[PDB]
DNA sequence: AAACATTCGTTCACGTGAGTTCCAGTACAAGTCTGGTC
């Protein structure tokens, strides 16, 4: 689950553990933020959304079902 | 005028429906143990 209050971003898994560490808190630095942070719409500036994390093979086009690897 | 049959209000036993308490079956949620990899 991701937190967004204008620059700021936050991420939070099924427990509640932290994982802005991963994923970035800022569009400088991280592995989705910085590459996400374009998607949004000029209106929106706090967000709270829900979902999966997953990998994606782009030579494929393929999701890689985290069975247990990868 | 006397004897026998019938009828009536009473009595007991037995059966059936509704209320109450107790326990078993069911459902759901949380806890505990386990598996696999990166």
């Amino acid at each position: 689950q991701m937190h967004k209050d204008g620059d700021v971003y936050k991420y939070f898994s099924r427990n509640g553990y932290n994982y802005t560490d991963q994923f970035g808190a800022s569009p400088t630095e991280g592995s989705l933020t910085p590459f996400i942070h374009n998607a949004f719409k000029a209106d929106i500036q706090i967000c709270i959304l829900d979902g999966e994390m997953m990998a994606y093979n782009p030579n494929t086009q393929t999701f890689m079902q985290k069975g247990t690897k990868f």
